[PDB]
């Protein structure tokens, strides 16, 4: 294409330039950052998600900056952002299905970032269930407070009537965890309090 690829390439250029600013930007300059960006393509808007996800890979600990900056690109039309989005999501998850135990460390960032995407309504519950599935199936202090963590905070929006059965089983999975001392009894009281939490239905 030429011409264009001239733009493709000044615009991945802007983006990757407003993600490396080594101090996160808040979310009132970002969408003043990206009134400044054009994204008229459907490669272009996958491209430019793509340049936020391999950003949050590699420092999930700013994916709250990722996150908004997400935010404030669901505010154009190109010839669907949360489709692509999932679909990206469900990257790496279709992909952690295919040192793996460094994998685990990966897993955790990705699950951070994508746990900060549902926390502004553009991701599904279904992709958190995949989480939490994936935390428990890698029983490590890690990924148990990142579940204890991210339960805490999502929990009860999880809790819903007709998900119910697979969270009394998430729950029945970790008073397990707790009841076999393989873990500190630091996690021990963590994963007890998520179980508090829930019998006393999300109230603190």
């Amino acid at each position: 294409s030429d011409p264009e690829n001239i733009k493709t390439q000044e615009l991945f250029r802007k983006v990757r330039s407003i993600l490396n600013k080594l101090t996160p930007q808040m979310f009132n300059q970002l969408m003043k950052q990206v009134s400044g960006l054009t994204v008229d393509t459907e490669e272009r808007l996958k491209g430019v998600i793509d340049l936020v996800f391999e950003k949050a890979i590699d420092e999930p600990s700013f994916s709250v900056a990722y996150a908004n900056m997400c935010r404030c690109l669901v505010t154009l039309k190109v010839p669907n952002f949360r489709k692509l989005l999932l679909n990206r999501c469900q990257k790496e998850f279709e992909k952690d299905k295919a040192a793996k135990d460094k994998a685990r460390r990966r897993s955790i960032g990705n699950i951070k970032f994508i746990g900060e995407l549902f926390k502004l309504k553009m991701l599904t519950e279904a992709i958190m269930h995949d989480c939490v599935v994936k935390l428990l199936k890698n029983h490590d202090e890690e990924s148990l407070e990142c579940l204890c963590r991210l339960l805490t905070t999502i929990g009860k929006d999880l809790d819903f009537e007709k998900a119910k059965p697979r969270m009394d089983q998430y729950f029945n999975q970790m008073e397990k965890i707790v009841k076999e001392r393989k873990t500190s009894s630091r996690i021990r009281f963590m994963l007890q309090d998520v179980i508090d939490l829930r019998l006393c239905n999300w109230v603190s």
